[PDB]
C-alpha cells in the first residue's frame, strides 16, 4: 500500500528515496505504482517539446514547459540543451574541434570530475564503423577520447547479467544475476524481466558502484530509469542534478537507453530500420554534451559510452526442439532461447536422470546447433557454474540459433529477427567502449578488454577503493591519463626446495621399468650442470612462477625443461620449456615406449608409482614436458622421469599427444619460438579457484595420486615475431588454454576422426586468460620480465578468441 495523496512539489527526481506509504517522486516510482498523484504533471512536463527555437529566446519563464529558453534558465539549471545554440549564438559540441583535455576544467566547488555512464542496450561493436555516418556525436567521443575496437561482455550475453557485471566487476556466477530469467532453489523464488520479484534485494549480490560510492562518501545519481520516462527527460534530469549545490550534487550518474536493442530484436542487427535508432541515440549524446557545455562541464566530466552486449541474426525457423531428442520432454523445465538450462520439472520425480538427458542430447544430429554440458564442463573462460541458480545441465547454443522445449513454445507464447545471449567470444555479441574526459587519454586506441575490468576503473575515476571483484586492478591503467592504480606483485608464500641427488635407484619400489642401463667424463660435467640449472635461462624466460599459498615443493632442473614439483600433489604444479623455431620433433624410441624412471632427487614417498596405473583400468599417464621435443637422445631420458608424469585418461591422451607432438612445433614455427608452461588444475567444486587437497574427489586407484580436472598450457613468444621467443626485447604475445581432463571425447562430435580434424577446435573452445590459470592454480606468472607491471597485467587478462575479423 502507497497512500498516493502527498505531493511531488519541489521533489521531482529526489535523490534519497522515501518509504511507503509515503508517496515517491524518484525515477523508479513508476515501476512500484508509488508515485504521488501529481508526478506526471510536475515531473514529466512535455509542453513545447525539447528544443528552443528563435521565438522562444528570452521568453517569460512558463513553469509548464518541458524545458526553458527564458533568461534565468542557466542559473535555474533547466534550459533546453540547445538553448545557447539557438539563443546565444553558441556552436553545438559536435561542431567544435577536439582539444586535448589535459586537466579537469571544472566550476568552483567541484571536488572531483563527475563520471557519467551512458549505457546503450544491444550496441554491437561494429556499429561504431558501420553506423559512423549517422552518429557524429558518438564518433567525436570515440576518436577524440580513448576507445577499444570492442569490449567483451560476460556470458550469458544478456542485459541483466551484463549491466550488473558492469556495476560490480563480478562474474554473473558471483553477483548472482546469472540470466534474464532464474529460479533460486534455496529461496524457492523465480526472477523474471517482467514483474516484481526482480526488485527484491536478495537477487543482487556483490557491491555495485553506486553503493561503493555512497559508503565512501561519494554521492550517486539514481542509476535506474522507469521505461516511460523519455530519453530527453533523463538527460535534463542528469543536467539538473549537476546544477545542485556542492553538498547535494552527485558525483556519479547513469543514463540507460533501451535502443538499439529494442529495434535489433525486431529487425536484426543491420536491418534498414536500424539507422533511425542509431541517429536517435546520437542525438541524445548530442543533447548531453551540449548541456554539459552550457554548464561549462564539457572539459570537466568523464563520460563513459558503453554497451552491454551485441545483437545477432536469429529467426523462428532456426530453432532446435528438445522434443526432437528427448522422449521424456514433459519431465523437464527448460530456460530457453540463446542458451539452454535444464532442470527436473518436479523434485519428487526420482525417475528423472541428468546422465540420460545429456546422452540423448549429445551429437544426435549431423548439424546439431547446440551442445549439452554439465555446467562444470563448460569452458572455464565462461566462469559459469559456481551458483545454485545455474542448472547442472546447460546447452551452449550456436550463434544464429534458438533452443526450445517443444514447437508449440515458439508459436503459442515470426516476431523477431535479432537476439543475443550466446557465448561471449562470439563477434556479433561484442559491444562498445569509449571513455572521454580529463582522466581518459587523448585520441588513444586501446586493445579489446572484458567488461569485468571497468568497475575498478570507475572506482579509480571517482577515487574509490573497489570492493573485491573479478577485474585485475591495473590491467586497464593504459586507458587513463591520471588516477592510475599502482599494484605490487603478490608476495611469494612458499619458497621452493632445490633437491640434489639424495636417493639410490634401489630405494624405489614403484613398479616402474625403463630400458635405460647404458654406461664419459666430457659429458659428465655436462649432465651435472644441466641438473644444477645451466640451461634454466633458456627454459624459464620470465622467472619462475611464484607460489601464492602454503605448500611443499621442489624446483627440478633438466636440459630441456624446468619444473616446480609438488610433494603434496605428487606431480608438477608447472613445467616450463622453450621450443625454438629450429627445434625438431622426434618420436619415442620403441625400447622407451613404457619407460618410467625414478627421480633420485625426489623421495619414493613423494613419487607417483607405476603400479597404481597398472591397477587403475580407467586411468593412464602422460608427461608434461613432451618426450617428442627432447633436444637429444640422451636428454630424452629426463622426459621419462616419474616426476614429469601426470594422470591421463586414454581419451584425453589423444588430445594431449596431438598438442605435444604436432601443435607445439606448429606454434614455434609460426611464432618464431615459443615458451610453454603446462600443468595440472584441480577444480572439483568448480569455483574457478585452486582446490586444497581435501577437495579432491578422485585419485588414481589405490594411491594418493590426485586426478586433475583440467590441464593448462601458457604459450608465450615475442609480439615482434622477427625476434625469437628466447631473445625478445619488447612486448610479449600469449595464448593459453585450460583443457578439461575428460574420460571421453563426447564434447567433440568428430572425435572418431583423426586428431587433425577436431583437437585444435577443442583447444580453441577452451582458450583461457593467464589470469584464469592463476586463479585455478595459486601461481603468479611473468614475475621477471623487462616489461612494466601494468603491461604484464594487461597481458595476463588477454584472451585469444579465434574469431575471424
Ligand atoms: C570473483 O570475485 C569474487 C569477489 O572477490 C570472489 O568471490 C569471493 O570468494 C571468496 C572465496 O570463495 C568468498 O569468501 C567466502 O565468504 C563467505 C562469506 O560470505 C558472505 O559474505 C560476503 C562479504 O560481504 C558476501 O560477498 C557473500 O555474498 C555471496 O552470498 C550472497 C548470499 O548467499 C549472494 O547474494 C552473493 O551473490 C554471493 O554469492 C556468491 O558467493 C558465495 C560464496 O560466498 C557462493 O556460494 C555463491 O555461489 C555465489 O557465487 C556472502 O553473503 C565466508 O563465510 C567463507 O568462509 C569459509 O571459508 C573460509 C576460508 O577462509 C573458512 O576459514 C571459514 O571457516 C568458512 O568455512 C565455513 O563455511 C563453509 C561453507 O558453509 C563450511 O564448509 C565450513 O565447514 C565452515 O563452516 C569465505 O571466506 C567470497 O564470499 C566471494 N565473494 C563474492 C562477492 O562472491 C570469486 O572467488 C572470484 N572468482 C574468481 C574466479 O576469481
Ligand atoms: C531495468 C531497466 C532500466 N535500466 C536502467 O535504467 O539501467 C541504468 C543502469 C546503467 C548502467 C549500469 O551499469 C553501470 F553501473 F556500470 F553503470 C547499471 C544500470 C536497466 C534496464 C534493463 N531493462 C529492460 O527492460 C531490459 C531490456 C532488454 C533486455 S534484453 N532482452 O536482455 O536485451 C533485458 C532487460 C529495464
Ligand atoms: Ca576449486
Ligand atoms: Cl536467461
Ligand atoms: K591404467
Ligand atoms: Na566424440
Ligand atoms: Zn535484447
Amino acid at each position: 500500500w502507497t497512500a498516493t495523496s502527498g505531493s511531488c512539489k519541489g521533489r521531482c527526481f529526489e535523490l534519497q528515496e522515501v518509504g511507503p506509504p509515503d508517496c515517491r517522486c524518484d525515477n523508479l516510482c513508476k515501476s512500484y505504482s508509488s508515485c504521488c498523484h501529481d508526478f506526471d504533471e510536475l515531473c514529466l512536463k512535455t509542453a513545447r517539446g525539447w528544443e528552443c527555437t528563435k521565438d522562444r529566446c528570452g521568453e517569460v519563464r512558463n513553469e509548464e514547459n518541458a524545458c526553458h529558453c527564458s533568461e534565468d534558465c542557466l542559473s535555474r539549471g533547466d534550459c533546453c540543451t540547445n538553448y545557447q545554440v539557438v539563443c546565444k549564438g553558441e556552436s553545438h559540441w559536435v561542431d567544435d574541434d577536439c582539444e586535448e583535455i589535459k586537466v579537469p576544467e571544472c566550476p568552483a566547488g567541484f571536488v572531483r570530475p563527475p563520471l557519467i555512464i551512458f549505457s546503450v542496450d544491444g550496441f554491437r561493436a561494429s556499429y561504431m564503423k558501420k553506423g559512423s555516418k549517422v552518429m557524429p556525436n558518438i564518433e567525436k567521443l570515440r576518436s577524440c577520447g580513448t576507445h577499444a575496437p570492442y569490449m567483451r561482455p560476460v556470458y550469458p550475453t544478456k542485459t541483466f547479467p551484463n549491466l550488473y557485471t558492469l556495476a560490480t566487476g563480478l562474474y554473473p556466477e558471483s553477483h548472482g544475476i546469472v540470466g534474464n530469467s532464474m529460479y533460486d532453489p534455496v529461496f524457492d523464488a523465480s526472477f523474471h524481466l517482467r514483474g516484481r520479484e526482480k526488485f527484491n534485494h536478495r537477487w543482487w549480490g556483490g557491491q555495485p558502484l553506486w553503493i561503493t560510492a555512497t559508503k565512501q562518501g561519494v554521492r550517486a545519481g539514481t542509476f535506474f530509469w522507469s521505461v516511460s520516462i523519455p530519453h530527453e527527460r533523463r538527460i535534463l534530469t542528469i543536467l539538473q542534478w549537476l546544477s545542485l549545490p556542492d553538498n547535494e550534487r552527485p558525483s556519479v550518474y547513469a543514463f540507460y537507453s533501451e535502443q538499439p536493442d529494442f529495434s535489433g530484436h525486431k529487425y536484426g542487427p543491420f536491418g534498414p530500420e536500424m539507422t533511425n535508432p542509431l541517429r536517435e541515440i546520437d542525438k541524445t549524446v548530442g543533447q548531453l554534451m551540449d548541456g554539459l557545455k552550457q554548464l561549462r562541464l564539457h572539459r570537466c566530466v568523464n563520460v563513459i559510452f558503453v554497451g552491454d552486449h551485441g545483437m545477432e541474426d536469429v529467426t523462428c525457423d532456426r530453432t532446435e526442439f528438445l522434443s526432437n531428442y528427448l522422449t521424456n520432454v514433459d519431465d523437464i523445465t527448460l530456460v530457453p532461447g540463446t542458451l539452454g538450462r535444464i532442470r527436473a520439472k518436479s523434485i519428487n520425480n526420482s525417475k528423472y536422470d541428468p546422465k540420460t538427458i545429456i546422452a540423448a542430447l549429445t551429437c544426435k544430429k549431423p548439424d546439431q546447433h547446440f551442445k549439452p554440458y554439465m555446467k562444470q564442463h563448460l569452458p572455464k573462460r565462461l566462469h559459469y557454474a559456481n551458483n545454485r541458480r545455474i542448472e547442472d545441465i546447460h546447452l551452449l547454443v550456436d550463434r544464429r540459433w534458438h533452443v526450445a522445449r517443444k514447437p508449440l513454445d515458439v508459436y503459442k507464447k515470426c516476431f523477431f529477427q535479432g537476439d543475443h545471449g550466446f557465448d561471449n567470444k562470439v563477434n556479433s555479441m561484442q559491444t562498445v567502449f569509449v571513455g572521454y574526459g580529463p582522466t581518459f587519454k587523448y585520441r588513444t586506441k586501446v586493445p579489446p578488454f572484458e567488461n569485468i575490468e571497468l568497475y575498478n576503473v570507475m572506482c579509480d575515476l571517482l577515487g574509490l577503493k573497489p570492493a573485491p571483484n573479478n577485474g585485475t586492478h591495473g590491467s586497464l591503467n593504459h586507458l587513463l591519463r591520471t588516477n592510475t592504480f599502482r599494484p605490487t606483485m603478490p608476495d611469494e608464500v612458499s619458497r621452493p626446495n632445490y633437491p640434489g641427488i639424495m636417493y639410490l635407484q634401489s630405494e624405489f619400489d614403484l613398479g616402474c621399468t625403463c630400458d635405460d642401463k647404458v654406461e664419459n667424463k666430457l659429458e659428465e660435467l655436462n649432465k651435472r650442470l644441466h641438473t644444477k640449472g645451466s640451461t634454466k635461462e633458456r627454459h624459464l624466460l620470465y622467472g619462475r612462477p611464484a607460489v601464492l599459498y602454503r605448500t611443499s615443493y621442489d624446483i627440478l632442473y633438466h636440459t630441456d625443461f624446468e619444473s616446480g614439483y609438488s610433494e603434496i600433489f605428487l606431480m608438477p604444479l608447472w613445467t616450463s620449456y622453450t621450443i625454438s623455431k629450429q627445434a625438431e620433433v622426434s618420436s619415442i624410441p620403441e625400447h622407451l615406449t613404457n619407460c618410467v624412471r625414478p627421480d633420485v632427487r625426489v623421495s619414493p614417498g613423494f613419487s607417483q608409482n607405476c603400479l597404481a596405473y597398472k591397477n587403475d583400468k580407467q586411468m593412464s599417464y602422460g608427461f608434461l614436458f613432451p618426450p617428442y621435443l627432447s633436444s637429444s637422445p640422451e636428454a630424452k631420458y629426463d622426459a621419462f622421469l616419474v616426476t614429469n608424469m601426470v594422470p591421463m585418461y586414454p581419451a584425453f591422451k589423444r588430445v594431449w599427444a596431438y598438442f605435444q607432438r604436432v601443435l607445439v612445433k606448429k606454434y614455434a614455427s609460426e611464432r618464431n619460438g615459443v615458451n610453454v608452461i603446462s600443468g595440472p588444475i584441480f577444480d572439483y567444486n568448480y569455483d574457478g579457484l585452486r582446490d586444497t587437497e581435501d577437495e579432491i574427489k578422485q585419485y588414481v586407484e589405490g594411491s594418493s595420486i590426485p586426478v586433475p580436472t583440467h590441464y593448462y598450457s601458457i604459450i608465450t613468444s615475442c609480439l615482434d615475431f622477427t625476434q625469437p621467443a628466447d631473445k625478445c626485447d619488447g612486448p610479449l604475445s600469449v595464448s593459453s588454454f585450460i583443457l578439461p581432463h575428460r574420460p571421453d571425447n563426447d564434447e567433440s562430435c568428430n572425435s572418431s576422426e583423426d586428431e587433425s580434424k577436431w583437437v585444435e577446435e577443442l583447444m580453441k573452445m577452451h582458450t583461457a586468460r593467464v589470469r584464469d590459470i592463476e586463479h585455478l592454480t595459486g601461481l603468479d606468472f611473468y614475475r621477471k620480465t623487462s616489461r612494466s607491471y601494468s603491461e604484464i597485467l594487461t597481458l595476463k587478462t588477454y584472451l585469444h578468441t579465434y574469431e575471424s575479423e
